[PDB]
């Protein structure tokens, strides 16, 4: 079952109110064949429209919310809404635009999707609340056949053009007027009581409902999040490389074991309590200090609430407490804290629930929102590079470095080494990278770089 079977059942109550006699019993095959689709018993890659949750969760960065909303059905002009927050109005002859004929709304459809989707996957899923409209609409604006690659590229096609008789990827679909090959999924048929906004608002206040198409597609795709990564968490499924991944986790790690050295070589604590991930190494390995470990797994849905990680049914005032991606309600003020900014517009960074995000890197993690009142006992960690490893070059050419961010022997004996002047501009590159990608630095108020140069003696 790597698939969904075409002959799998459909639940056609929510469709009955747009398709009034609609048969209770009724497969894929004959949903599909009565959206005016022919499979013609096809081989090649393309088994079925309409695929399964697991399926749906291994492709979250093609979800695309749709709602189709009759404004007057052939007869009368329908309103077209995706959870980009565009709605288009397609006449038979929050972005509002005035009613086209279907010919020229397709190409507007191909030009949204692609510069939406090029830099996020391979394919378009579309995420429906399914009353009947959206999947009959269907037929004007996609085309499907077997699986194809694009005409410029080796990426498979998800565009066609009628003009040229030719198939795209969301790369190369410049003037393409038909989606091909989509996919999609109907979250009615996971098993809900009540209509979308009476489901959705039981977990989120962030969307509400102007009464437009793309306010229901938005609604959707953050009830299908909620469903697939708030209530039900995943950590085994791996998600493919599409940015710059692999440099921000090498970054992440990077700024972790220089900011908590530098933290108990300032301010000398004997203790660190690190809460978080169970799965944790020690970051600074050859540090004094006792080490103390807390099993906390990353939290998607609501921060966690300090009053509750603390709580014994031991001196967590002591020393220092290490919150590195443990998103807590209020920080306790000896902390050293990272912590995703859910905020950050990114190709790793998709849209979530309750004003959360989908960070989407290596692994699908739900973020709960930001919350800047978390950090009133702290401030911002600024920026700073500290090293006390030898002034030795070994083996890129070179500029003089001067910096006040720079601390090491030999910028406290007046002029940077080679060395430390490559090292700090890589270290910056990396911090750089890490603040970028979302993550913000906090620490206790006490913290003071100019306690680092005493190290230094
Ligand atoms: C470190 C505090 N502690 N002791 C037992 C269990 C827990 C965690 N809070 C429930
Ligand atoms: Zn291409
Ligand atoms: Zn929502
Ligand atoms: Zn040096």
């Amino acid at each position: 079952p790597t698939h969904l079977s075409v002959d799998t059942k459909f639940k056609t109550e929510g469709l009955c109110v747009d398709i009034p006699g609609i048969p209770k019993d009724m497969t894929y095959r004959r949903l599909i064949s009565m959206m005016g689709f022919k499979m013609n018993y096809q081989v090649n890659g393309y088994p079925n429209m309409f695929i399964t949750r697991e399926e749906a969760i291994r492709h979250v960065r093609a979800w695309i919310g749709f709602d189709v909303e009759g404004c007057h059905g052939t007869n009368l002009p329908l309103q077209l809404g995706f959870s980009t927050g565009v709605n288009l109005v397609a006449v038979p002859t929050p972005l509002m635009y005035k009613g086209l004929p279907w010919n020229v709304v397709r190409i507007k459809i191909v030009q949204m999707l692609s510069d939406t989707l090029k830099n996020l996957s391979d394919r378009v899923v579309f995420v429906l609340w399914a009353h009947g409209f959206e999947l009959t609409s269907m037929k004007y604006f996609v085309k499907i056949g077997p699986e194809r690659t694009c005409c410029l590229c080796d990426r498979r096609a998800t565009c066609f053009s009628t003009a040229s008789d030719t198939y795209a990827c969301w790369h190369h679909s410049i003037g393409f007027d038909y989606v091909y090959n989509p996919f999609m999924i109907d979250v009615q048929q996971w098993g809900f009581t009540g209509n979308l906004q009476s489901n959705h608002d039981l977990y989120c206040q962030v969307h509400g409902n102007a009464h437009v198409a793309s306010c229901d597609a938005i609604m959707t795709r953050c009830l299908a999040v909620h469903e697939c990564f708030v209530k039900r968490v995943d950590w085994t499924i791996e998600y493919p490389i599409i940015g710059d991944e692999l440099k921000i986790n090498a970054a992440c790690r990077k700024v972790q074991h220089m900011v908590v050295k530098a933290a108990l070589l300032a301010d000398k604590f004997p203790v660190l309590h690190d809460i978080g991930n169970p799965k944790a190494i020690k970051c600074v390995p050859q540090a004094d200090v006792e080490w103390k470990f807390y099993d906390a797994q990353p939290c998607s849905d609501k921060a966690y609430k300090i009053e509750e990680l603390f709580y014994s049914y031991d001196k967590f005032t002591d020393g220092v407490c290490l919150f590195w991606n443990c998103n807590v309600d209020r920080y306790p003020a000896n902390s050293i804290v990272c912590r995703f900014d859910t905020r950050v517009l990114s190709n790793l960074n998709l849209p979530g629930c309750d004003g959360g995000s989908l960070y989407v890197n290596k692994h699908a993690f739900h973020t709960p929102a930001f919350d800047k009142s978390a950090f009133v006992n702290l401030k911002q960690l600024p920026f700073f590079y500290y090293s006390d490893s030898p002034c030795e070059s070994h083996g890129i050419d070179y500029v003089p470095l001067k910096s006040a961010t720079c601390i090491t022997r030999c910028n406290l004996g007046g002029a940077v080494c080679r060395h430390h002047a490559n090292e700090y501009r890589l270290y910056l590159d990396a911090y750089n990278m890490m603040i970028s990608a979302g993550f913000s630095l906090w620490v206790y108020k006490q913290f003071d770089t100019y306690n680092l140069w005493n190290t230094f003696t």
